[PDB]
């Protein structure tokens, strides 16, 4: 495969799963330290791939800059309309999302969870 050891190739991306129990911001930093980014999930096929590759709660790259604002990926794009089916209930001041077993869940950014990162395949 085109991805380094501890990374997995799917579509056009390399995905890494890291059992570091960190806040969302700490997880962002962890990915940055590996020249990577928190995951973007932009279709059902990637939802299915990720849940087939991990069954622990892990942060993804979906967040809002402030309470009650729109949900965006790290690349600054708002979550696609098709992807709302995969975003579960939350409160207005839950501003970061994790992924677990096929669903994204809003929660408090200061909570600790494992993470995953993404790099473009080359």
């Amino acid at each position: 495969s085109p991805c380094d050891t501890n990374w997995r190739y799917y579509g056009d991306s390399c995905y890494g799963f890291f059992r570091h129990n960190l806040t969302w911001e700490e997880s962002k930093q962890y990915c940055t330290d590996m020249n990577a980014t928190l995951l973007k999930i932009d279709n059902r096929n990637i939802v299915e791939y990720i849940k087939a590759r991990t069954h622990l709660i892990r942060w993804v790259g979906l967040s809002r800059q402030k309470s009650n604002e729109v949900w965006k990926w790290e690349d600054g794009s708002v979550i696609s309309e098709n992807m709302f089916e995969f975003l579960e209930d939350g409160k207005g001041n839950m501003n970061c999302a994790y992924f677990h077993n096929g669903k994204m869940h809003p929660t408090f950014c200061e909570n600790k969870h494992y993470l995953m990162c993404e790099r473009k395949a080359g």
